[PDB]
This record gives C-alpha cells, sequence and structure tokens, in this order.
C-alpha cells in the first residue's frame, strides 16, 4: 500500500540548497512531486529547471520567485516556506541593531508574507492547496543571547500563519505549521565540533553544551533533516486533510511544557 | 515507494469496536502490524484472535488487558489510547455528581493511567516502543454543559502524557499525544439529526448546530475517522523517530488561539 | 489612597495553617475580610471562630465545611482554593500506585470540586462573587520523578476552572486561576538543608539543586507566601473586575515558554 | 493600610493621550509616581512637564523620547510601553500592502524595541526596575479580517518581552507582559454606534456585534481604561516583586483557552 504520495503536486520550498530544505527538496521528488526551489546560486550538481536564483530577503527577490513559480510550475499546489535562521552576533537584546531586526524579520518572516500574498490568492481560487510555515520552537521557547529578534520573527510568523488559516481554511486551503528544535547539519556539527577550541573537546561533548543551552533534549539528539522532511511531506498530503490551522513540533521533546 | 509501514510492529489498540478506534485498527492491519484490541464485547464479524473482552474502565479489566497482550503479543511496541468519552448529563459543573467525576475520569484517563503502569516499562528496558495518548481539543478549550469532568479528565491526560514522555523519551521510548475535535462518527450524525426533532432540521442545518457550539470549524467539516488513523499511523511510524513529547491536533482549526 | 481593600467581604480560604494559606488569611484580615479557613487541627493560636476543623480530601470534610461555612459566613464573596500538595514517594510514573494516583486527585482537585458545587451556585443566583483556584507551574510543566499525578490533577483543576468560568463568569461570577512556581516554606527551607546530608552542604547550595530541578528560575529565588498572597487579593478585589478566565503565573519565570 | 503605592517610582508610560494610555498615567500619579509620558501633540488641559511630544513611530522619536526621559526623570524604575493600535483597512491577508506591515511593526513592536535597548541597561546596571508590554489578545488569538499584520506584531512583542525577561530578571529587572482583550474607548463606543448606520440600531445590538466577533466576552462587556490601569499599576508595585516573565490577560474571558 502506497500510503502517501504527492503525485501531480505542484510545490514551491524556499531554500532547498541545504540542510531541511534540501531533505525536503529531495524527498518531494521522490514523492513524485513537481518542485521549484530557491537559493541566492545554484548548487553545481543538480538541475537548472529546479531551482530560481533569487535572494528572497529582499521584495525584489520575491517578486521574482512568485513570477518564475507562475511561469515554471503553472500553479501551486503545496508552498513550504523554508526560509529562515538568524546571523545575530550575542550580547543580548541590547547588542542587537535596527540592521539586525530588519535582516531577521526579512529573512525568517517577510519571505513567507510577500510570497503568500502573491500565490495564496491564486490557491484560495481553485480551493485547494496546502502552506506550511516552518517556524522554530523559539518561536514559544525564546533563548536571549543572540536569538532575541530571530525568536520573535519567528513568533510573527506562527501567529501570521493562524491568523491566515481562518482566512483561507474555509476556502479549502490548509495552513499549517511545523517547528522545528535543533537540527543537525553541516553547519552545526562545525558548531560542534567549535565548541571544543574552547573548553573540553569531545565533539559528543560539545553537541552536550549545545543540547543543554536549549535546556536538554529528552530524545538525546537533534533531528535530523530528513525526519523534518518527512512531517512535512505528511502534513502536504491528501493523510492529512483535517489538519489546519495547527502547530506541529519536531523538536525531541525539546519544549518542556505540555 | 513505500513511505511508511508497520510491519514487524505490535499494537495494542483500546477501545477498536467502532468510529476513529475501528479506523485506526483497520490501517494499522493494513499496513502490516500485529494488532490486539479491546472492548466489552466482540463485535460478530471481527476474529477472536484480534479482540480482547474487557471493561477497561475498571481496574480489573485493565489487569485483564494487560495481561492478555503478554499473551497474545507477546511484547508492544505501539500502545494507542483511543478509550475516551463522555456519558455526563447537561447542566453544567453543579449537575456532576460524584459518580459522574468516577465515571469521566476512569473512562478518559485511568484506563491509560493503569495500562501504562503495566506495559511501557517492558518498553523501556528493550528501549524502543511509541505509546500515543488519544487527548481532545477539550483539554485546552473546554464545553462547560456536560463536559466540564471530561475536558478535565482529558487535561490531566495530556499532562501526565508530557511528564511521561520526560521519563521515557530519554530512554528510547516516544510519547506522543494526538488531540481530535469533532469526529464524525454513527453516533454524531445520529445527534445531527436528532437536533432536528428541536427547531430546524436539515442535517446539515443539524451539523452547523453541532460546529457552532464549539465555535465554528474553520475547516467546515468535523474529522473523518480514517485521518485520524493517518496521523496515528505516521506518529506511530518511524518516520516520526524525532518527534516525542508533543501534541499534535486534528480539529480543522477549531481551536482558535495560535 | 486605599488603592485594595476586602472590607465587607466573606472569605472562604481553604488550608490556612501555613505558608501560603496563612498568608493569605492574614493579608485577607488585613484587608478587612470576614475569614473563614481549614485544617484538620486547628493551630493553638488562632482564635476558634476562625477555623473549621475537616479533612478536605475526603467527602465528608466537604459537607463539614460547606456546611459551616453556610453557619458562620452566612454567604461567601470570596473562595480561594489553596488546598494541594503531593505525598508520593519518587521513582516516576511506574511507581504511582492506584491510591497515589486517589491521593493526588483528592487533594489537590477534588476538594475545589466539591466545594464549588455546594457553594457556588448561590454565588450565582447573588449574581457576584470570585473563585480563586489556585493551580500550579507543573499543570504546564510537569516534573515526573515524584510529581506525575500530582502535574495530572493540577492540569485538571486548570481547566476545570476555565471551564466553570465560562458558565458562571456570564452571570457575574469571576473564576481566576493563581499558579505559583516554588514557594518559600519551612518545609521547603528544611528540603534545602536536606539536600545537604547529601554531597554538598551550604543551603544556598541546597536551594540551587531544587532550583536547577525545575529549569531553573529567572528571579532567582522561589515566591514567599506574601507575595502570592498579595497576587490573591488583587484578583479577588474589585480592582480586578474585568479579570476572569484567565491563570495568573506567580513563578520568578521559572516556566521557560512565552 | 496602604495595600500598594509608587511613591518616588519615576515611570515612562508611552502613549498616554487617551483611552489606557491615560488611565494609567492617571492612576501612577494617583499612587505618586513621577511620570513621563508621550504624544505627537500635548493634549490642551494638562501640564508640560508631564508630556514630550514625539511620533514613537519612527527612530528619530524614540530617540527623541529616550533622551528625554533622562533630562525629566533622570532614571526609570518602570517603563510601560502602552503605543498600540492598527491602521490597516480590512480585506484579509492579501490586503495587507508593504507599508500596512511596516506601519503595525513600527507603532506595535519597534516603539518598545528602540527604547529597550536605550533605557533597560541603565536599569539593569541600578539592579531594580520593571518593564511592562501591553501586547494584546490578539498576539494568540489573531482575527484575520484587517488585524493580521497587527496580531503578528503583537506576538513578536510578547516573544521579545520573554526573551528580554530571562536576560534581565537575574539582574534585578521584571519584564511582564499585560494582554487586554477589547477596551471600551471613545473610538469603539462609536465604532459600536457606527455598527448600526448598518443593518440594526441600538448601540448595545451594535457592541453585541463587536462582541461576537471576537467570538464572545463571557464577562459580557469590554475592559474599562481604569481597569487596565489597575493592572499594570498592581505589576509595576512591589507587590507583584516575585512576578516576572508572564504575561496577565485582561479581556474579560474572552480567549476561550485555558
Ligand atoms: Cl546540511
Ligand atoms: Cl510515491
Ligand atoms: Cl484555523
Ligand atoms: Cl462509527
Ligand atoms: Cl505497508
Ligand atoms: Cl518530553
Ligand atoms: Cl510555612
Ligand atoms: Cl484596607
Ligand atoms: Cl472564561
Ligand atoms: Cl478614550
Ligand atoms: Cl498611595
Ligand atoms: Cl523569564
Ligand atoms: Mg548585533
Ligand atoms: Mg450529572
Ligand atoms: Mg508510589
Ligand atoms: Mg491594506
Amino acid at each position: 500500500i502506497e500510503f502517501l504520495n504527492l503525485r501531480g503536486k505542484r510545490a514551491l520550498i524556499t531554500a532547498g540548497t541545504k540542510g531541511a530544505g534540501a531533505a525536503t527538496v529531495s524527498l518531494f521528488l521522490e514523492l513524485g512531486a513537481q518542485v521549484l526551489t530557491t537559493a541566492r546560486a545554484r548548487p553545481e550538481g543538480l538541475p537548472e529547471e529546479l531551482f530560481v536564483e533569487a535572494d528572497l530577503t529582499t521584495k525584489e527577490g520575491c517578486a521574482i520567485v512568485a513570477e518564475a513559480t507562475r511561469q515554471r510550475l503553472g500553479g501551486v499546489d503545496v508552498i513550504v516556506h523554508m526560509l529562515g535562521g538568524s546571523s545575530a552576533a550575542g550580547g543580548g537584546f541590547s547588542a542587537l541593531s535596527d540592521d539586525d531586526w530588519y535582516n531577521e524579520l526579512s529573512l525568517n518572516l517577510f519571505a513567507a508574507v510577500r510570497l503568500d500574498r502573491q500565490l495564496v490568492p491564486d490557491m484560495v481560487a481553485r480551493g485547494s492547496g496546502v502552506v506550511v510555515h516552518v517556524t522554530s520552537i523559539q518561536r514559544v521557547l525564546p533563548l536571549p543571547e543572540s536569538t532575541t529578534a530571530y525568536a520573535a520573527a519567528k513568533a510573527a510568523l506562527s501567529t501570521y500563519s493562524k491568523a491566515m488559516s481562518k482566512e483561507v481554511s474555509p476556502k479549502g486551503v490548509r495552513v499549517v505549521r511545523v517547528s522545528p528544535g535543533w537540527i543537525e547539519t553541516e553547519a552545526s556539527v562545525r558548531l560542534a565540533e567549535r565548541l571544543a577550541k574552547q573548553a573540553g573537546t569531545d565533539l559528543e561533548g560539545g553537541k552536550k553544551i549545545i543540547m543543554d543551552g536549549l535546556g536538554g533534549i529528552p530524545l538525546g539528539r537533534p533531528a535530523k533533516p530528513e525526519e523534518v522532511a518527512n512531517l512535512i511531506a505528511f502534513l502536504a498530503s491528501d493523510r492529512a486533510a483535517s489538519i489546519t490551522g495547527a502547530e506541529y513540533t519536531i523538536d525531541g521533546g525539546t519544549v518542556p511544557t505540555a
């Protein structure tokens, strides 16, 4: 039995170069979806048809991607908003400049907002489709050292997503959130290695430092990119037709409240 | 590609006679699981090996089922606690007798507690497994007319489940909650028909009365039993290995908060 | 200016022998309220008129207190449900017996339920009054070692309280929850001292052990009994006439989610 | 007994011209605080020393107010961030322009962020003080017609506030949120009257239309400006010394979840 498939579905998945983005692109293709993804620069190995080059942190980039989506897919059945991250330095709330706030909002909130504004009305007119906003456990569990503005932007995204669900769910478009905790990437593995040029070393000890900083991960490990992809594919499928306006956390139990 | 399967997995699914319980039993069997389910009386059509007869609202019934599980399955990889419901009359909090409170707790909370106490330690010793507590959106969104004690019992279940996840997730047993809104069953369809011997009639109008009572369902319809089964099977599978200590709501958007 | 007073108000405050219970009794008397409080045995120093002797963990005790309230106060304007606690040993969920579950529910949930059932309808008939359910941060942030059933019972209480608020708030009775974190009592100070007959000693070090177990208290200290009383008196006063159906946390920031 | 006072305390209360802002200014002055408040233009009746003229929706305005605070108060013990509102038209998420998003963020989020960045470090250096972020129930309960961006901005504010509390609470500065539902103002009373030039008329009927739009208010009426002021004064006082990192909702029970 083929429990789940995405055959025929046209999907825009933002930021599919690496990490969970790449894993989600890869899984969607496995499941039969036609995929368009985005990056500032196309990675050398993958088909030109799969990528549109753009800076989604700018309104010009969003305009380009929305149009490319229309031209390449002809329409969208699934949007997965994966673009996100934080580049702010540490030092707490008072070390955040106007630039930092603008950067955090542009990356984590505005790309989804701008793309949705362009693409969702057509989905509503058709009367079917799914939008997945990838938020972050920091939206409920903020970590202040360098991610105060990151957390705030993800909280804006989460509530924006719920608001949109209230509007478009009655019209047949589902809108869900996926909220990951720590995801194991090349970047994070190197971060774990880094925290070992400082006191300690062992890598495992480095990962422990990171996990303790989150308040501990009951599962004892971060999520793999493929595991985030798994949840997103499930939510985008017809096996999830009654799921909308909800946030599905994938964090190994990190968020410690019920 | 076979995205999801449950081959080899041994599953206890409580209360599998009808509704979402029956749909979950049916889906698990489709996906290759060995299933044991429970009811006060076996339905006439289905194999004797599939059912254990017991009253899970009593501690004797729970003792019987735990032992039957050991004898028939030899061990458990997945427990899905589906037993739940409310038999209290209306009249608000002051119309709830001591019997009503006892009944609501015994049905919605104590069966899971008693079974988990017996079965989960062996899963922990093996170092693998999944427990699914089926709660209810009323645990966060209580409706006072007849379901004040029902809501309270489901809230106890939800927090109990989270507590257990904190303890056993580090030992390799995942513990998740599935929180349904209104599920379309034979009982509810007849309820919709009933609210038409009162003012109105149209059935569709009857379902509207029910949905308005919930504060509205953005999706515009209740969940189907098969849709609840879909989510439970996903959570029980290895595609969900990083998901624990979380509650996954399936309610068409009913809960109106982010 | 006398910002706040409780002159003329008749208050039942359960479990007022010590800790926050005693501090709340004391503050209410300071603010002009007529108070009735409860204990298994009256403390030697305080007026007989102030206390009714009863075991509120039994339905007989609740019946006695409700009647004593009617006889001594003639009516109730404010009920503060402070009775709560946990006597379960450690060992996690599987070490909880049927007795443990019964004890936790009887102490933390059933006394409020039984008393409310008797007393609240008269408040509703008058069309004014306040009920304060003292819950616990464990209702959202459960700690599994010895307090799995305690957390579950407090979650039941919290959702029960919200359900009741939906019913009686439109009739002019406010129903609010106060959710304390760690409260500094004689018992807890001795617990801090105890964890020093084990590794360490310093008392301050003992309090650190406790706080770390909670995941840390940002404020850096537990709440004082008087501080819990402060919040309860505010909520019971006419300065809080628009506050109902809400839970007010007093925990020095312990709960780490927004 | 003088339960509560704010004598000696120096308070910046933003946006104190009308509504809850004016009521909070008035109450703080009653309780002995030295107050500085803000508006685009000073209302004709009140002392020049009480107001600084500025447009807090701009970074220049925030710079002006922070400096005026330093000159007029010499230091700040309490900041109450009351500035907020929405000017977006209806039409749902797709009717929100880039200007709308910028306006909603600048008004509801950025004024607090910019002021806090300037003023909070000095409070931290002193080791005492309170910051109150006035959010909105829409941060959890978003209403999509015209307030999608408003809700998102208030959610950003709420999580930002929690993040800051984690950082500065250990240093002796408390950071709390007050989350109002509908507040009765001149503007809203006229809105109620307006919805009567449309179908209906009765004013009471107009207020019913508004309340139904919120999903109903169990209390049956909006909060008064003075009632919001009451809660803010309590939270700013030494009677609330153990309350930090929490959000206190004042909405007559509107938010329907526990
Ligand atoms: Cl990677
Ligand atoms: Cl496939
Ligand atoms: Cl929704
Ligand atoms: Cl059925
Ligand atoms: Cl299969
Ligand atoms: Cl967990
Ligand atoms: Cl004490
Ligand atoms: Cl007084
Ligand atoms: Cl309520
Ligand atoms: Cl006004
Ligand atoms: Cl005063
Ligand atoms: Cl905090
Ligand atoms: Mg910076
Ligand atoms: Mg009854
Ligand atoms: Mg025990
Ligand atoms: Mg607009």
